[PDB]
């Protein structure tokens, strides 16, 4: 079943460890090499049996690796690329899984040598949990993964990465990085930002107690709390590195909310009914597509 | 197991039909009487076996009923109270399940006679689906229900309604209707309004296609689409009937979002990290309480 003789995983949290478990289950690698920055996380990965070889040095980890998967918060991407650059073998494929792509490409590509193939990726799959114990086999089954190869990228390298993600159970699409960043700003980043904002709002109230919010959360609030429990480093970094697309979507959202607020202020039941009717269609399409939870 | 000789259910959608199924499973009624406004819904309720007696007339339905449960969109509450008032027996208990309470009390109480007991309720439990086929036994298990009896309400009537909800598996709290409406504005109404708004925003884009939004919805958007698939009549009515509390929470939310937008604009990573850290605590409390989905 092997697709790569050696796969090096740099970062071994939710995504990296889920990839590790799938590689083991599908026998996709001759050798899995695991690296992460801390001794504590590396030890956990060892106790979990996520790799065959382990190291604290990303430079050492990539020596002789055919595929290098970088699964770290996006603001760390450049530092990883700088540390591994000199140690990559000719023809290595370097990929990532970052939630932003334009930034990652800009941060990493200046460090990477001409003889390696850089094929950025993004699996459209996750949970609110983090670290190696949070990962599991099958996270990517029936999900989409987006690749964003720069112009002139080796087409065989792209095909091998497409096959890899398909083997993990994903459907694969390719797009330009700027388009990726616009699409993800609305389908992912804005939803998280808005969830953080509403949970912060509720926390700040004096008249309604924390106990009340918790007790009665099954009337809608709980759904937003799940997203707002995600890792703060990950989401800090997305906001810092997809700024322009996020700000565009926030401005659209806030224009629309002013109009909805005015319909509520003026008791415009017909406008409210029309908005609430229009939104149902999207859910029905998601359900028919099998993308619902 | 009987708690009431005759229970009349006015409205037989998600909530009314879930109550009907629980009454049957727990043997809580001598007779279940079902009424709803349309022949189509009444026929469905009959095919499902939700009642013992069926009628299109709410006035007829309540004749001799010990407990009358009104489960209709909140803007219909007054019309129901007006139709049944003259037909209620002395000592009947009239309750409702509306998502707002101040409005329901104001609309219903002027019609109801001095000899009946009015004990408004709200089960903090539901799904995004509607109608009799959407209901199920066990919807209320491990959920909260809030009662909002006006001052001077018969304490034995309140106790019987508390016992009824406890038997359906709920924990029961009592509060003032205005406080209810403030609490629900943040834990339920604002979350739904914001979900409708974000799904509307995404729908309006030209650069990102409907197909893209659907395909990549597992990156966060799908959670909001579930709420925005709810019944438009129900949610139109909540916005019309909890206006003041909703507008207060919308203004708090929008003040907070301006500040978050400014942190993103200025690249204030430390502020973002602090907000995203603070919100995790609420989720952990919900999980420990067992209120998570
Ligand atoms: N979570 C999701 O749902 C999801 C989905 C798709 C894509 N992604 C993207 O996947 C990437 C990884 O996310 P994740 O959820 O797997 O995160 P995670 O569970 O928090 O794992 C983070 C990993 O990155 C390491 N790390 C953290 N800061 C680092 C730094 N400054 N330099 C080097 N390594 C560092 C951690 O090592 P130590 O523990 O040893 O410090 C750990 O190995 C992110 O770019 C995220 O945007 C996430
Ligand atoms: N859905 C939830 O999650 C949830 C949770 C807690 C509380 N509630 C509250 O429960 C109440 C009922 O909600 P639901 O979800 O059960 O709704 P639903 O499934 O849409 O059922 C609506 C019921 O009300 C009837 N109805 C509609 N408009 C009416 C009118 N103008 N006059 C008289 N009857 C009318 C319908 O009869 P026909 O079908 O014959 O027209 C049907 O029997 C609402 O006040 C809602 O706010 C809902
Ligand atoms: N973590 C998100 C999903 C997600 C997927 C991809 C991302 O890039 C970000 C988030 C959730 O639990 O729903
Ligand atoms: N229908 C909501 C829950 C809810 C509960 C009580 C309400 O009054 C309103 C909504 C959901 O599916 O999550
Ligand atoms: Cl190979
Ligand atoms: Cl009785
Ligand atoms: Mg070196
Ligand atoms: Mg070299
Ligand atoms: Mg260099
Ligand atoms: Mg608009
Ligand atoms: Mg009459
Ligand atoms: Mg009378
Ligand atoms: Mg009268
Ligand atoms: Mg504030």
């Amino acid at each position: 079943a092997q697709q790569f003789q050696t796969i090096a995983l740099i970062g071994i949290g939710l995504i990296g460890s889920s990839i590790a478990r799938d590689i083991r289950e599908k026998q996709l690698a001759g050798t899995i090499v695991v690296t992460t920055r801390s001794e504590a996380t590396l030890k956990r990965a060892g106790e979990l049996g996520l790799g065959d070889r382990y190291t604290l040095s990303a430079a050492e980890a990539v020596e002789g690796a055919d595929l290098v998967v970088v699964s770290v918060p996006v603001g760390a991407s450049g530092a990883v690329a700088a540390e591994i650059a000199a140690h990559l073998k000719p023809g290595a494929i370097v990929t990532d899984v970052g939630s932003t792509k334009g930034s990652v490409i800009a941060q990493m590509a200046p460090h990477l040598p001409k003889d390696v193939h850089f094929v950025p990726g993004h699996p459209i799959a996750g949970t609110e949990h983090s670290g190696p114990d949070a990962g599991f086999a099958g996270l990517f089954r029936g999900r989409w993964c987006i690749l964003t190869p720069p112009a002139g990228t080796d087409e065989e390298a792209v095909a091998r990465l497409r096959l890899f993600w398909e083997t993990l159970g994903s459907m694969v699409d390719e797009m330009d990085p700027k388009h990726h960043d616009k699409v993800l700003a609305i389908v992912s980043h804005l939803p998280h930002i808005i969830a953080y904002n509403i949970v912060g709002t509720a926390d700040d109230l004096e008249t309604v107690t924390e106990s009340e919010v918790i007790k009665y959360s099954a009337s809608g609030f709980r759904d937003f709390t799940r997203l707002a429990a995600s890792d703060p480093t990950m989401w800090r970094d997305v906001c810092l590195h997809n700024k322009d697309a996020i700000l565009e979507m926030l401005a659209r959202f806030s224009e629309d909310l002013a109009s909805l607020q005015r319909a509520i202020r003026w008791g415009d039941g017909d406008k409210l009914f029309d908005l609430f009717t229009r939104t149902r269609a999207i859910r029905r399409s998601i359900v028919q597509a099998g993308q619902d939870t």
